[PDB]
């Protein structure tokens, strides 16, 4: 089981150093539990949030969480069935809500597109249609599901439902003369007339108006295989996708035809899936599939994505994808693999770059509601304590509720925390190697490397990688050979013991590649290397872009890093590496620079890198995959090109700022 997409987080208002937006607008009418993501007319992408369960919804443009405005819509009363009860639509450049209260009223909002995008600070006039219509306490509001021209329907648990013209009604009174049971849990609606159904059994249940008429209480696939309210559904065109309760998941695979075969799920723990979307495919390293079936599930905080390959015959095969469900950023603080980052004072500040200072505030508060003093510096007994907070509240941040496709085919998933997304991106060639060193040329040779490498403290490793500096500050004399740099690097910093049993290791394995050519392969072909527009600014867009640079990056750091190390421990000929290491030396140098200016100030890093390659200098839009990996990889390019050497002083005075 391979990862092949990495996770890459989105914080809204990271970059801004005061949470929330400058603009919230408190409408009244009379944490999280919901997050999704509704394209408009206008290309734009819109977020809202449900709290407790009602009584609270929120909006904001994805593409400015800072300066655009978030609607607060507060409510007199919690909706019937928290948030299953509701509908957002757009018509007529309006947004259309929809709820039914615990009242038993009916609430319908319209918020015209220009209201949320303009900056107006309140807006008149009426958007309130509470009605009472066709409801009683007799009959529970369940499931509010709605009909494309502006029609919805009702579903009460009494296996039953309604019908909203506002009351129409269709033919099931179905009365027990021998004995609630059952229930509608899941629908879809296909083509133009046809609403497909599921049930709390699970079975399905179609059907045309018509109006009381269906193929049947197909409970399926009741007998089918195994003899003993959520998203359980997900139709693409006339392929329809069904979830199954046990043994394991089983995905039921129905295609008029209703028919077809299962398959099954890959489980440990106690997952329940989040939401489930069934679309095109998606470029991957893989032989013809006809489908992709992207799954996410939860358990706790913690969730995790997975996506479905198939093939025509659907399911001639099928191959499941995995993703690395942490952020690149995340893993660092766990297992301690950060080198560039460097008092109290200072690892403060580090923090708070790290986390937004939305997740640094709400820690900050939590540690005072829990009277957790700080005594200033060496009180990091005080921080300890807050490096840990951070964590816990971006994980429970992060909480994923649904599934977006920023379409094409993007991933994106909406997390409880309003202004928190996480954006799963497809791996480069290099970012597998990374994430799948276990799995089983160059990768192997990469894999003795990190083999070796991953032996030594992190300050050896600090230690060398700044040495690496000097010699392109060319603090190591310039007159030096590099022999003579390199021995001298060996002494200072690796002199110090590393097991010998396992260089020995390292040697014997690296006489088994014909290392002139894998290095090559690194670095002419796969560590050194048509858009619209960007237009208006952006955003969302432009921290995905930063955040994936610095993925790369880091990984290449690594990488190189790694490779520079060998060549300090066994002199080769420095006359027949030349090119190569001049290069590696000086693609570290670039690199260091990078995760440093990311580290300190991301936000003006990614308007300098954005203005450099971008027409407009607001970046570029995503649409593919190989779209968004080949803006990134252009990044790259402009880092790797970038002129090193200083033209005035102050431009070496900044760098050595920097290198202190």
């Amino acid at each position: 089981s391979m990862a092949c997409l990495s996770r890459i987080d989105a914080n809204l208002l990271q970059y801004y150093e005061k949470p929330e937006p400058n603009n919230t607008v408190d409408l009244y009418v009379s944490g999280s539990e919901y997050s999704n993501c509704l394209l408009l007319s206008n290309s734009e992408y819109i977020c809202y949030h449900f709290s407790s369960r009602s009584t609270l919804l929120t909006f904001y443009p994805l593409s400015d969480a800072y300066h655009g405005k978030t609607i607060n819509i507060h409510l007199p009363n919690a909706s019937m069935n928290q948030r299953y009860t509701l509908t957002i639509q757009e018509v007529e450049q309006q947004l259309l809500v929809n709820v039914i209260l615990k009242d038993g009223s009916f609430l319908t909002l319209q918020l015209p597109l220009s209201f949320l995008f303009s900056s107006a600070n309140t807006l008149n006039g009426e958007w309130f249609h509470l009605q009472n219509p066709y409801d009683f306490t007799v009959r529970v509001p369940h499931f509010l599901f709605y009909v494309s021209p502006q029609f919805s329907v009702v579903f009460l648990e009494d296996g039953g439902l309604l019908g909203l013209k506002k009351y129409l009604k269709s033919l099931t009174r179905f009365f027990s003369r021998s004995s609630d049971y059952d229930s509608v849990i899941s629908c879809k609606l296909f083509h133009e007339r046809y609403l497909i159904v599921l049930t709390q059994n699970c079975h399905l249940k179609i059907w045309d108006l018509t109006s009381f008429t269906l193929i049947q209480d197909y409970d399926m696939v009741s007998q089918s295989d195994s003899d003993p309210v959520g998203e359980y559904l997900s139709l693409y065109n006339n392929t329809l996708v069904t979830l199954l309760p046990l043994e394991n998941g089983l995905f039921q695979m129905g295609t008029t035809f209703q028919n077809n075969i299962p398959t099954n799920l890959s489980a440990s723990a106690i997952w329940s899936i989040v939401d489930l979307v069934l679309t095109r495919p998606l470029e991957l390293n893989v032989e013809a599939s006809y489908l992709n079936l992207i799954v996410l599930w939860k358990s706790g905080t913690a969730s995790k994505l997975q996506i479905l390959n198939v093939n025509d015959e659907s399911f001639k095969n099928y191959e499941w994808i995995e993703s690395v469900n942490k952020s690149l950023v995340d893993l660092q603080s766990e297992h301690d693999l950060d080198i560039v980052t460097k008092d109290v004072e200072r690892g403060f500040c580090n923090l708070k770059s790290r986390y937004g200072t939305q997740i640094f505030e709400r820690a900050q508060q939590i540690l005072s509601e829990n009277k957790i003093i700080m005594a200033h510096n060496e009180d990091e007994e005080y921080l300890a304590n807050l490096e840990t907070i951070l964590r816990d509240v971006k994980t429970a941040f992060n909480e994923a509720s649904s599934i977006t496709l920023y379409g094409d085919e993007i991933i994106l998933v909406n997390c409880f925390q309003p202004y928190n997304h996480s954006l799963y991106k497809l791996n480069t060639t290099v970012e597998n190697w990374f994430y799948n060193m276990h799995s089983e040329e160059l990768f192997k040779y990469l894999r003795t490397l990190n083999g070796f490498a991953s032996t030594l403290s992190n300050d050896v490793l600090r230690s060398i990688s700044k040495k690496f500096l000097d010699i392109i500050t060319g603090e190591l004399p310039d007159s030096m050979t590099t022999v003579e740099k390199f021995t001298d690097i060996f002494k200072n910093c690796l002199e110090n013991q590393f097991e010998i049993t396992n260089l020995k290791i390292l040697f014997d394995e690296l006489n088994s590649f014909d290392i002139p050519v894998v290095l090559n392969d690194l670095i002419n072909n796969q560590m050194k290397p048509d858009f619209i527009s960007a237009i208006k600014f952006d955003g969302f867009t432009s921290i995905i872009s930063l955040e994936s640079l610095h993925q790369l990056l880091s990984i290449h750091y690594r990488i190189t890093l790694q490779v520079l190390l060998t060549f300090v421990l066994f002199d080769l000929d420095t006359e027949i590496f030349g090119q190569h290491i001049s290069t590696l030396l000086d693609l570290h140098y670039k690199q260091f620079l990078l995760l440093n200016l990311y580290r300190q100030d991301k936000c003006l890093l990614a308007e300098v890198l954005l203005k450099d390659s971008s027409e407009f200098s607001f970046g570029v839009k995503f649409f593919n995959y190989g779209q968004l990996i080949a803006y990134i990889d252009s990044l790259n390019s402009n880092v790797y090109n970038a002129s090193i050497t200083e033209n005035s002083f102050f431009m070496t005075f900044f760098r050595s700022y920097i290198i202190e």
